[PDB]
C-alpha cells in the first residue's frame, strides 16, 4: 500500500471460442488442382428396361 | 485460360438404375432343355366322399 496496491495474480481465464466442424463431414474428399476449373460428367443409365 | 480453360476432371457419376431380382426368389428351379415343350401331369383324388 501507499505507493501502490500489492496484488496476487490468480490464473488467467482464457475463453477460446471456436466453430467446430460439422458440415465438412459430408465433404471428405479433397482435391488440390491447379487447372482453371473443375468439371463433372454425370451419366444416367436406364438399365431397367425389359 | 485465355484460349480455352483448363479443366480438372472429378470422377464420373453414374445413375445406374438396375431392376433387382425380387419375384425370381420364388422361381429357384432352373431347367435348360432342348425339347420343344415342358409338360406336367396334375392329379386330383378326392378320397373324402361318404
Amino acid at each position: 500500500a501507499g505507493l501502490y496496491t500489492t496484488y496476487q495474480l490468480l490464473e488467467v481465464q482464457r475463453k477460446l471460442k471456436t466453430l467446430p466442424a460439422f458440415f465438412l463431414q459430408w465433404f471428405p474428399r479433397q482435391i488440390n488442382f491447379q487447372e482453371d476449373m473443375i468439371a463433372f460428367d454425370k451419366v444416367i443409365q436406364d438399365v431397367t428396361r425389359v
